[PDB]
This record gives C-alpha cells, sequence and structure tokens, in this order.
C-alpha cells in the first residue's frame, strides 16, 4: 500500500492510537483513535482494511484482556467492531493467508494458549483450527508462501527459540529448525524468501540481534543488528524494507523507527514516533 500504520501501544497505560507514517515524505497523521485501548494487540490488513486484533486494556480502571476484532476502512476513518474471537488473546501473534486472519497464541490472564483460531471477512465469522504444539505468548508469526510460522515467546515458563510451521490443507503444525536465540515479544516478519525475527527478550536482556529463517535450507543466520535492542516492538515490510517501531530497551519506551535494506545488510534510523510506546500493532495499507 503506502502508509505504515501503528495502532494501539503502552506507555503508562494502554494507548488508543492510530498514527500513519508516510515514508515517501517524513510526515505523520493522527487518525481515528481504536474504540477501546489496547497493547499487545496485532496489526492486519486484508483486501484494504486495517484489523486490530485481540491484547489488553491496561487503565487505572482495571485490567482487561481483549478477544476483539475491529476495522479501520481508511476511506472513512472509522473503526468498525467485528466479530470477537473464542477467547481473548493478549500478546498476540497474526497472519493472513489466503484473506483469512489467523490468530495465534496469547494470554488471558495466567492461561497460555497453544490455540489458533481463523477469521473469515466475508462471513464475518471465527473458526478454531488445530493448537500449535506450544503454548505462546508474545509470538512472532509471519506468512511465507501460503505457510504460517509461529517463532518464540513464552509458554507459561520459558522463553523459546523453537518455532514451528502450520500447514492448512493437512490442518497441522510442525516443528521447524530452532532459531539461534531465545526471543519473546520480537518482532516476526518475511522478506524474500526469508522468516526475519528482530529484537525481543531472551529472558534476560532485551535484544538487538537479527536473524533470518530461509525456507529453503532450514537455517536461521544473522544479520546486521539494529541500533536499539528492543522488546514488544512493532514490524512490518515496506517496498522491499523492513520497519521496526518503537518497543522497550530496558530504560525507555522506543519513538525509535528502524529500516533495514537488505540489499546492503544495514539499519537507519528513518523517523520517530510521534511518543515512546511499546506493543503496538501494525500494518501497511493504502492512504486515508
Ligand atoms: C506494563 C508493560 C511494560 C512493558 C515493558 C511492556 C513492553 C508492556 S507491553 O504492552 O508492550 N507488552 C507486551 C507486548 C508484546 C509482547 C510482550 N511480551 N510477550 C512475552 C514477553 C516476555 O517477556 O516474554 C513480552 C515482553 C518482552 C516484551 C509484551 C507493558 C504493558
Amino acid at each position: 500500500g503506502r502508509l505504515i500504520y501503528t495502532a494501539g501501544g503502552y506507555f503508562r497505560q494502554s494507548l488508543s492510537y492510530l498514527e500513519a507514517y508516510n515514508p515517501s515524505n517524513g510526515s505523520w497523521l493522527r487518525l481515528a483513535d481504536l474504540q477501546v485501548p489496547r497493547s499487545g494487540l496485532a496489526g492486519c490488513v486484508v483486501g484494504g482494511l486495517l484489523y486490530a486484533v485481540g491484547g489488553r486494556n491496561n487503565s487505572p480502571d482495571g485490567n482487561t484482556d481483549s478477544s476483539a476484532l475491529d476495522c479501520y476502512n481508511p476511506m472513512t476513518n472509522q473503526w468498525s467492531p467485528c466479530a470477537s474471537m473464542s477467547v481473548p488473546r493478549n500478546r498476540i501473534g497474526v497472519g493472513v493467508i489466503d484473506g483469512h486472519i489467523y490468530a495465534v497464541g496469547g494470554s488471558h490472564g495466567c492461561i497460555h494458549h497453544s490455540s489458533v483460531e481463523r477469521y473469515e471477512p466475508e462471513r464475518d465469522e471465527w473458526h478454531l483450527v488445530a493448537p500449535m504444539l506450544t503454548r505462546r505468548i508474545g509470538v512472532g508469526v509471519a506468512v511465507l508462501n501460503r505457510l504460517l510460522y509461529a517463532v518464540g515467546g513464552f509458554d507459561g515458563t520459558n522463553r523459546l527459540n523453537s518455532a514451528e510451521c502450520y500447514y492448512p490443507e493437512r490442518n497441522e503444525w510442525r516443528m521447524i529448525t530452532p532459531m539461534n536465540t531465545i526471543r519473546s515479544g520480537a518482532g516476526v516478519c518475511v522478506l524474500h524468501n526469508c522468516i526475519y525475527a528482530a529484537g525481543g527478550y531472551d529472558g534476560q536482556d532485551q535484544l538487538n540481534s537479527v536473524e533470518r529463517y530461509d525456507v529453503e535450507t532450514e537455517t536461521w543466520t544473522f544479520v546486521a543488528p539494529m541500533r536499539h535492542h528492543r522488546s514488544a516492538l512493532g514490524i512490518t515490510v515496506h517496498q522491499g524494507k523492513i520497519y521496526v517501531l518503537g518497543g522497550y530497551d530496558g530504560h525507555t519506551f522506543l519513538d525509535s523507527v528502524e529500516c533495514y535494506d537488505p540489499d546492503s545488510d544495514t539499519w537507519s534510523e528513518v523517523t520517530r514516533m510521534t511518543s515512546g510506546r511499546s506493543g503496538v500493532g501494525v500494518a501497511v495499507t493504502m492512504e486515508p
């Protein structure tokens, strides 16, 4: 599309912001607030519409995990509710295959989900599919060649370096090669034939390292590290480059946005968000 949308997040409390960054001119636009504040959500796009999935409203009033699915139409600058998921899912990951939204893992209080469910926009319906082999919150999710990958996270006891792949026509999950780093709350995305995992928390430190999985070789390789360590970052791809947005570096809720050029294997700072925050949802679609 043309703009990078960032929805929600956390700073002092869960946020309702929807802001759109335009890489062509450096500008940020503030758009219609989410109806309910949420951090730990995920964003995705189907048919030009932006969806916000799951998360949690951490507020002074209290703290409520979200099962919600909401749809933002850039033409109208309006959010509409969709059908809710079977369960609340904070610290969720999502991926889109063939116009359907897969919601993966996440938490409902102390419940760490392995369950996975699929949304069909044409019917406004969710249905459960086979669960993952592992409970995963803070799970990175990406789609490559119409297969769904769940990467890292936290299973209730340990942060994970494991990853697995969902084969839709078999409704089956299988482990893939584990990452070389334990990562929970990483940013995961796809670029060319690789799944990238950037940042996260390894149980001790927020990470700046970045590694990628080549589906043909089934191996993970480190690339250039980000300039800033970060967990609970937003991540997306725009014209062949990876953008990482915000996160937490152990000291500060970051406003930094970095951009990875895979041809030069370099990261550069490209803009700052209007305020530091973590736990955002991010996706790319047409300008409003
Ligand atoms: C109060 C508070 C404080 C801080 C520092 C943050 C970041 C958030 S937050 O909204 O950004 N929360 C969030 C979003 C996405 C993923 C994760 N997440 N999932 C698993 C783990 C882990 O520690 O294993 C994490 C952590 C490593 C990132 C967590 C909140 C509410």
